[PDB]
Parts: structure tokens; sequence; C-alpha cells
């Protein structure tokens, strides 16, 4: 059984979430995310609480409930010159940060250094800060999927998701990405994404990233599908953030914004009978199914 | 005696520091500040440690000490959507922040709320963090001159400068601007700048801020003169930061950059016989072996 049936649809249904990550990271990213939601076919996004432009994104989110919004849990900071650290004070979560008090650049260093207790504390703090700013999140997911850097970290993530009664991103391709060879019979109580799509260097370098997105739309199969993008204007701010980091860098994010606000993308959606769904709808369906099961 | 005399110069000598504030505020401001030092006549600057682009500026400062660099002490955050707070944990300095954990927008809210012990801890922590990053500051000054919001805050500021054996920005006009009516007789142990120049909105709104800087250089007289500017490229980042805040806004900051990298401004230094000086030279005259 694939996730589309577990949500009430036929097997053949091409469920899709087009999800913008890293909202709150930069002003250019906030503006491109908002525009892709307003006009594009992007239909969900998640927010990086520890980030310098989180506040602006929060003001947008608390007053624009119609757009499916979640918390982009952040434990790593990958950029050369633009560095951020935890919501909580360094002294409370010392194993999460480098000598400058910023998150590590790599999941490897994080998994080698971080204590599961510090991870639970800081992730809970990020969600609590979002809630106190008036955000009503519909899901939680993970920047660079650092929650998979250790099995204990993923268990903390699952436990936090159940505590807040929120859906979360769990998927087998993302598991293999982070080397987390966890079994599949542990996830009986969870909804697993059948297919996660994201851009790759090998297509970007050959000028074919837009082509990859087009083909991905063209050949989407039945089940729950998730497209992860990072729309942002390729301006001075993003060039400064992504210096020496072409992978998911500023030109890449520009390509994301262009393709997923393009009439080509909408035409491919309608051509293929791909049905968009939000995390909010998924949470409502799971809530009603559990309410119905518990009484009966 | 003006400050040039106390520094060993004749009375008529025109000492000038051309000083970029708000470094570390933004990437556009970091880049305009660096370029105005390397290719313009700017010769000093100071860094906002709490700000989100502090690290980029710190890397530059630690590797390029030939440019006079100080700590722009920060206790207020004036911008609408770009918010920041203290280096220290909120529980340590709770009186310094609004309900979101950020600095208040105006000096007078700071004066209403802040305890001086919290101000002392937070300013000390900004200097200490700069030092940990390998910055070798030559002076300290104050964002929005909020050290002047209360006399006891200014006393903290003076004590901190003496503790680090660094000079600081003190000046009678700055005192008046922030409503501080201190009598000068308590500053015998201090070096006061004779004249502080900064842009004014009434010239900016005529399009004549550049002309204002030209007159400032033309009319400069003997003593210690400080020009305060905020060079930054007027790009999308700065428009996003300075939204609804045209006073020292993004267009204004671009004008700062363009004037102080121009042939006009350099020629004016020569024509007026203006002698540039840094805070480090002053520091070496005051604090001896
Ligand atoms: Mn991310
Ligand atoms: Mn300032």
């Amino acid at each position: 059984m694939n996730a589309a049936q577990k949500l009430g649809f036929t097997e053949s249904t091409k469920l899709l979430i087009i999800h913008a990550d890293d909202a709150g990271l930069a002003h250019a990213e906030n503006r491109a995310t908002i525009q892709s939601l307003q006009k594009g076919i992007v239909n969900s996004y998640s927010i990086m609480v520890p980030c310098p432009w989180f506040y602006e994104m929060a003001i947008f989110a608390k007053n624009n409930n119609q757009y499916d919004n979640g918390v982009h849990l952040t434990l790593t900071c990958e950029w050369e010159n633009y560095r951020f650290g935890p919501v909580l004070p360094i002294s409370e979560v010392p194993s999460l940060v480098d000598e400058n008090g910023y998150f590590f650049k790599k999941r490897d260093k994080l998994a080698q250094n971080a204590k599961a207790e510090h991870v639970e504390k800081e992730l809970t703090a990020q969600i609590e800060r979002a809630l106190k700013f008036g955000i009503k999140p519909t899901h939680i997911d993970s920047h660079m999927y650092s929650v998979g850097a250790k099995p204990e970290f993923l268990n903390v993530y699952r436990r936090i998701a159940k505590k807040y009664k929120l859906p979360l991103v769990l998927n087998q391709q993302l598991f293999e990405m982070v080397g987390l060879e966890m079994d599949l019979s542990d996830f009986k109580d969870e909804l697993l994404i059948d297919n996660v799509f994201m851009g790759e260097f090998k297509y970007f370098e050959k000028g074919e990233l837009a082509n990859f997105y087009a083909t991905a739309l063209d050949k989407m199969e039945g089940g729950l599908n998730l497209i992860l993008i990072h729309p942002a204007f390729d301006d001075d701010e993003m060039k400064g953030i992504t210096i020496n980091h072409p992978n998911f860098g500023s030109e890449w994010r520009q390509i994301d914004f262009d393709f997923f606000t393009s009439e080509e993308a909408q035409s491919k959606l309608k051509e293929q009978n791909i049905q968009l769904i939000t995390w909010d709808e998924i949470r409502e369906k799971i809530y009603k199914d559990l309410q119905a099961a518990a009484l009966e």
C-alpha cells in the first residue's frame, strides 16, 4: 500500500507537494518564496527559525494562514561567510556548535559531536519560538535532513512530531541519502513519502536543472510525491550567502523560482493530472482517520 | 584648547577621521565599507557585533588590521523587519529586549527599561566576542549613541573604554542630540571630539546630501573632526532592511559610498589641507608604555 491509498485515493493518483525549503534564510529567499506561493504552483513551505530573516517570514506566515507552512528544523549551517547557531544559548546546547557558536557545516561533524539531549532541547525551542511568534505550523521537516545524522536523532524528531501532533517528512530515499540504513517495519505508525525529488549537481552543471524538473513532472507515478525546492532571487545577497557553494547556490535557487512560477510547470501539472495536496490536508485526513478508528 | 591642541597639534590643524559605522549590519554594507576603505578616503570603521553579517566583517578585520577598526556598541535595533538582539542570553540581560528577544527601536524605551548592570554585561560581551574572533579594535563607539540614553549608561561606556585602554566617541553635540545635559567639567580625564558631522534629512530630501558632504569638507576648521557615514550599496538587501526608514536608508547609504569614493572628495582633502588621523594614533598618544 502506497501513501496515496492510505490518504483515501486510488493507487494511480499522483499526489504532489511542491515544497519550498529554507524560508527565513535570506530576504531574497523570503521574497521569492512568497511570490512563488502567490503566483506559482508552489503550495507549501517551511521556515528556518534560527536564521537572520526568520522574523520577516514569521510576519508573513502569521497573517497568511491559507499557505501551508511548516518548521524547517535546523542543526547545521553550511555557508562560508553567513553563519548562524541555535535558538537556545550556547551554554545550554554546547555539543551542537563550533568554536564560534555556529552550527557545524556537515552532518558528519554534528553526528560525531552532538548529544541527543541537546538536539531535543534545541529542536523543541525552534518549534516553541515559531509558536510564540504566532505561526501555526502544519508540518515539520529537516534542513539537509540532519535529523537522519544518527538513529537517535531521527527518534527525537519522530517523538517531537508526535508531541505536537504534526506530520513530518519520512522517506526511504532521504534515509539512504544520509546513510541511515534503518529498517522499514519500525514505521508502521507513520506516513512515508513514496518519492522525493530534488535537483542535483550533475544536471545543474550541464544547464539541465529546469529539464530535470520538467521530466520529473512528466513521469510522476502514483503515490505521494514531494518536490523540494529553494526559490530565491540570484541577487547580491544570495551571491554573498552561497559564495563558493554552487550546489544549491544562488543561480540554482533562481532556476527553482523561474521554473516553478512558469506557465510550463502549470501546463505540465494539468497535462499529467497531477493533484496537489498540502501537509495541512494530510494532517486533517490522519486526524479524522484516527478519530474514527479510536471510537469504533 | 581644542582636541587637536591636546593631541600635540597647532590649534588650526584640521584633524579628520572619516568613519564608517554599522559594519556587520548587512552584506551590502560590508562590501561598500571594504571598498570605501580600499579605494576611497574612508580610513576608519566600527563593527556591530550582534548583527547577522558580523562574521564576514570580522574575517576582513582580522586579516586587514591596517584599517582602523572599532566596536560599534549596539543596544537598539531600529529596522522594521530585520531584527536583532544581544550576544548574551536573554535570561542574563532581560531588561534590554522587547517581548520577541530583540533590542528596542528607540533610545527612550531603552532608558525606560534597561538596568545598567545588564548594559555593562552586554557591551562587555560584544567587545569580548569581537576579541575572541581575533579582531584587534582600536576604539569603541555607540550605535544611535544609545550609551547616552541615561547618564549611568554613559558612565558604563566610559569605564569600559578605560578598562580596555581604548579611546571612545564623546562629544557635546552628541550629548545634546540624545537629551544628555551633562556638564563638561567631569570629562577632564577624557578626549572630546570638537565636531561630529553626519548627514541630515533636510539636505537628503532636496537631493543634496552629496553637496552637504562637500560643504562639510569645505568648511572644516581646526580641531578634531569626525565624519560618521554608513556606506552600503542600495540593492535589494538594503531596501529590505531600511523599509519605511528613509532617514539613513538605503539610497542615503549609497550616496555615502559614492561621495567618499569620488575624485571630488579626495581633491577636497588636498585643497583644504585636511590631515587624516585614526583612533589608533590617538590611542597611542593617550595610553603610554
Ligand atoms: Mn534546507
Ligand atoms: Mn550605527
